[PDB]
């Protein structure tokens, strides 16, 4: 699956590296991940909420 939706707003990190590939190795073989991972990594949320 080619990464279809090259909007990252909001985010911790740009769409292009997040379209990468991580390293293949013992548990994974080539895929490729997430354009908005980063965001979601360790954002402090939001207090209203």
């Amino acid at each position: 699956f080619i990464p279809l939706l090259k909007e990252k707003p909001n985010a911790l990190k740009p769409l292009s590296e997040s379209l990468r590939l991580v390293d293949d190795d013992e548990n994974n073989p080539s895929h490729y991940p997430h354009p908005y991972e980063y965001e979601i990594d360790h954002q402090e949320y939001s207090p209203e909420i």
